[PDB]
């Protein structure tokens, strides 16, 4: 083998008077169901990226534990999208 991986961040946006644990993208998204974690209540969603065709990846969305204000995201499979695909 050729080999995948597994990118994590956290997102708060300090602009925007709200937080949400279902925030705007750049780019639109698919979003599958949620399941529970073991020891750490907080749901985890599973998301894939849609934006343009051709991009692989597949993403899940958690909230941190620290604050339940922050978010974090966890990207799988390089991501590769068009710039007119936003206006598109
Ligand atoms: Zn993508």
């Amino acid at each position: 083998s050729r080999k995948n991986r597994m990118k994590r961040t956290v997102r708060v946006p300090a602009i925007s008077a709200k937080i949400a644990d279902i925030p705007p993208d750049e780019y639109s998204w698919r979003k599958y169901g949620q399941k529970p974690i073991k020891g750490s209540p907080h749901p985890r969603g599973y998301y894939k990226c849609s934006t343009f065709r051709g991009c692989p990846a597949r993403k899940h969305v958690e909230r941190a534990l620290d604050d339940p204000a922050m978010l974090i995201v966890t990207y799988e499979g390089e991501h590769r999208h068009n710039q007119s695909a936003m206006l598109e």
